Formats: C-alpha cells, sequence, structure tokens
C-alpha cells in the first residue's frame, strides 16, 4: 500500500588524518520470473534517477557527515511499470572493504525506512549487529501482492561481492 518509499542510511564518520568510512546505497531490480530482466538495470551514481522506474537517488555521501540519513533513495511504487515485479535495496562498504573495514569498523551505522506518503518511520536495522557478520548487507526486499506493494525484511550478508550480488540476482546459487 506504500504509495511512496524513502530509504535513509546514516552513520558517524571518523576523520583520523584523511581516511573515513563511506557506505554506498544501491537498488537492484528483480522480475517475478525469478530473474531480473537485467541486473545492470540497478540505480547507482551513474544514474541520477530512473527514467521510467520513477526511482531517484538522493546522493552518495563520501564520509557520512550529516546528523541525519546520510544517503537515501526515493521510490514512488505508484509509478513502477508492470515490467518489474520485485525490487531490493542494499548497502555495501566502498573500497574500505579491501583495507578490511566492514561497517563494524564504524562507530555504529544505521539504516532507516519511511513511507514519504504517510510520513511514518517503518523500521531501521543496526549495522553494529549485522556488521561483525560481513562487509556488505541487504536491508530488505519489496514485491507486489494482490496488486498491492509490500515490503519484507530478510537480513542477508554477502562476504563482499558488490559485482556479484548485482548479477547474482539474475541467477540463483547452488
Ligand atoms: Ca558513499
Ligand atoms: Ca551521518
Amino acid at each position: 500500500s506504500m504509495k511512496n518509499v524513502l530509504v535513509g542510511l546514516g552513520w558517524d564518520a571518523r576523520s583520523t588524518d584523511g581516511q573515513d568510512f563511506d557506505l554506498d546505497a544501491s537498488a537492484f531490480l528483480l522480475a517475478a520470473n525469478g530473474k531480473v530482466r537485467g541486473d545492470a538495470d540497478f540505480i547507482f551514481y551513474n544514474n541520477l534517477k530512473s527514467a521510467d522506474g520513477s526511482v531517484t537517488h538522493t546522493g552518495d555521501n563520501r564520509t557520512g557527515e550529516g546528523d541525519g540519513d546520510d544517503e537515501s533513495l526515493k521510490i514512488k511504487l505508484d509509478a513502477v511499470p508492470g515490467d518489474v515485479d520485485k525490487i531490493i535495496f542494499v548497502v555495501t562498504i566502498h573500497d574500505a572493504q579491501a583495507r578490511r573495514q566492514s561497517f563494524g569498523q564504524v562507530s555504529g551505522a544505521f539504516i532507516r525506512l519511511v513511507n514519504d506518503d504517510n510520513q511514518t518511520e517503518v523500521a531501521r536495522y543496526d549495522l553494529t549487529e549485522d556488521a561483525s557478520t560481513e562487509t556488505a548487507m541487504l536491508f530488505g526486499e519489496l514485491y507486489r501482492h494482490n496488486g498491492e506493494w509490500k515490503f519484507r525484511a530478510v537480513g542477508q550478508g554477502y562476504a563482499g561481492g558488490l559485482a556479484s550480488v548485482c548479477a547474482q540476482y539474475g541467477i540463483n546459487a547452488s
């Protein structure tokens, strides 16, 4: 029923001498056929907003400076074509993953979801909890039901596969 969704990621940044923590938010499209019509159809910094997906990214931060939802993504499900039938949101660590710095390395990052339609916080996962589990993580999922949108959390964690978690949605694993 959510007519408008707005995700918000936020975390405390720590500048020691130039280095800092910078998470990246993303969204992968997924068809109801069990495979996305093309994972490459995911919104990122290379796309200010979807032309027909009605999706729009607020902006990818570079440190987390902001006493509020650092990064965020606006999705007007009330304008999602009939092509896609399932969408998912994800938050992966930037290059800090190579230097071994999962979100846990941060002081305590947090995710937030709200329906820009009703303006009521829906939920928020704590990275400090699913952080010591890996480096990347999925907040939840979105799908259609009886002609009505419905969000569903799952809590998953990839051992680092920003390039894999993308196409991996196009093919199921063993
Ligand atoms: Ca970022
Ligand atoms: Ca922040």
